[PDB]
């Protein structure tokens, strides 16, 4: 986990003043360009979950649109578990639960009592992750943990969430 | 490919009148809920590419935001190749190429990062569905601006009556 995290940190590309003046953007897309690095990202999350939840079966990975889609499904398939998306309003068909930060999840996707991990690339304010948490609770599912790639500590994003949080980098 | 395609077709969930009246929405999300079905989706695309391109190395899978992100990266990793996203305007950092495409009541824009794909790279473009072809066509224009080679479009589904492939100038494979 530690050695993989160092190599993944070196792959990040910094972009000052994006999306606006004064903001320092950390781009994780170079990881996905290299199948060696991408495999290390997946392996590192897999290792964490096996360490944190050795005798608890995970039923689904719940990934946030959009950058949570880049690694969430791949992590799910590596674990042998299902993937379910949380999407922006009006994107998902059928009957959905809603949560304002608006995010949606499909009512038929996750049975009550399911154990889930929520995944996304970065946590900033925590508003998006918090909304996803509310959708999981509306499904009567269990939120074991939030898994992020990166975290902006100064923004205190964790304070909005009421389940444990792991950040890889 | 054929037997996997049948089981994947049965997993699709139809939603009439979404997002608006008269449109029939085909939801492929139930495939991703079942790791058995998801693996079959990936294996089926892998098999196709090995059959279509036995002695041509693929350098990257290029996936369209958002539903192309659901399987594109996983397909790339299964093939041992890179993944690069095509995103909506203003989302990607750094220097980007741009390509415009039309929607119902407007023109929207796609982008790709200039440093992502070297000139001469062989690429496959992937997305969930082709309807009008406008999004796929825009992605094609971004690939050509990188001076990369567009070997094929791979889609999960295709709306034949819309004639989406007529807007594209590279070969097209649709799994279902
Ligand atoms: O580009 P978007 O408007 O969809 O924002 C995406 C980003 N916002 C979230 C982090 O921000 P926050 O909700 O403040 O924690 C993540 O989903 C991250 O990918
Ligand atoms: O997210 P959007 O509202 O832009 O729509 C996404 C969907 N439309 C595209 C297909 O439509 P078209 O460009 O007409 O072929 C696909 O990317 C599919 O995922
Ligand atoms: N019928 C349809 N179902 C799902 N996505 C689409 N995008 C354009 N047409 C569509």
């Amino acid at each position: 986990i530690a050695s993989y995290a160092q190599e993944l940190k070196l792959a990040l590309h910094q972009y000052p003043n994006f999306p606006s003046e004064g903001i320092l953007f950390e781009d994780f897309l170079p990881i996905f360009r290299n199948p060696g690095l991408f495999q290390k990202l997946i392996d590192a999350f897999k290792l964490h979950l096996e360490e944190a939840f050795p005798e608890v079966k995970i039923d689904y990975i719940v990934g946030l649109e959009s950058r949570g889609f880049l690694f969430g499904p791949t992590l799910a398939l590596a674990l042998g578990v299902g993937f379910v998306p949380v999407r922006k309003a009006g994107k998902l068909p059928g009957e959905c639960f809603k949560a304002t930060y608006l995010f949606e999840i499909q009512k038929n996707a996750i049975p009550a009592g399911s154990n889930v991990i929520i995944v996304d690339d970065i946590i900033a304010t925590g508003g998006s992750a918090a909304a996803a948490g509310e959708l999981v609770e509306q499904l009567e599912a269990n939120l074991l943990e939030y898994n992020f790639v990166m975290e902006l500590d100064f923004l205190k994003g964790r304070s909005k969430l009421n389940a444990p949080v792991f950040t890889l980098l």
